[PDB]
């Protein structure tokens, strides 16, 4: 089983190539600065996954940037702290500020040589241009939740894939699913029968920082820690 079977690689962005918990940890800095109970980090970014999944789900039509703002007020009504929505919508623009994994340019663009490469984001199209640009990368297709309808791990999201990826000459069983978060990628991409690879982000880390915890954790064919291993394992596919 190996990843030169595939002829595309499917990638969730927010926490796999960028670096959404340095982003939103940013993002929210003023507004964890003034509830002054000294959270940690993954405190917030696991109080951030509750109501970001939560509203992905009660408004999966609500474009991302629209979408976080909300997510900020129910973070600062819940630690019972004063709030504007200016910050809120301000909130929502920062993701154009979260930054790339380091590995992330180089990686995608080594990748690139070997692979059609998608992007299945839980995003808006306007919002992931900035991401795009900090990938330095071409991307073959970008199925945002904005083009979905609905946010990972809607059915809908691989659905709308899969009724895509056509366009570009690929079967479902030639894409290796590619992806940080096992709540919003892996159980689903599992449910859908794709292969897929766990770039294991938050090796380092205690659990599962900005995404929600599954209660049921799925399998995965590949895991690596970083998108660099990942390269790596490719490379050395090639060298056998
Ligand atoms: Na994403």
């Amino acid at each position: 089983m190996r990843l030169g079977d595939y002829k595309a690689l499917s990638f969730a962005c927010y926490g796999t190539l960028i670096d959404w918990e340095s982003g939103m940890i940013e993002g929210l800095r003023e507004l964890t600065a003034r509830v002054g109970t000294d959270m940690s980090r993954d405190e917030i970014l696991q109080a951030h996954a509750r109501h970001e999944s939560r509203q992905q789900a009660q408004t999966p039509g609500k474009p991302y940037r629209d979408l976080l703002p909300i997510v900020y007020k129910r973070l600062a009504e819940q630690w019972g702290v004063p709030f504007s929505q200016a910050e809120c919508e301000e909130y929502g623009r920062s993701v154009r500020n979260w930054p790339a994994f380091v590995d992330s340019p180089g990686a995608l663009q080594y990748l690139k040589k070997y692979y059609k490469l998608i992007i299945l984001s839980n995003v808006d199209n306007k919002t992931f241009q900035y991401s795009n640009e900090k990938l330095q990368v071409e991307f073959d297709a970008i199925y945002s939740a904005e083009d979905v309808g609905a946010y990972k791990p809607s059915d809908r999201n691989f659905e709308y894939m899969n009724g895509h990826i056509g366009d570009l000459g690929l079967e479902p069983g030639d894409i290796l699913h590619t992806a940080e978060s096992l709540f919003h990628d892996h159980v689903p991409a599992r449910k859908f029968g794709m292969a897929n690879c766990w770039i294991y982000r938050r090796h380092a880390q205690e659990g599962f920082g900005a995404t929600m915890t599954p209660s049921h954790e799925p399998t995965y064919d590949f895991r690596f820690n970083s998108m660099a291993d990942l390269v790596k394992a490719h490379q050395e596919e090639l060298r056998n």
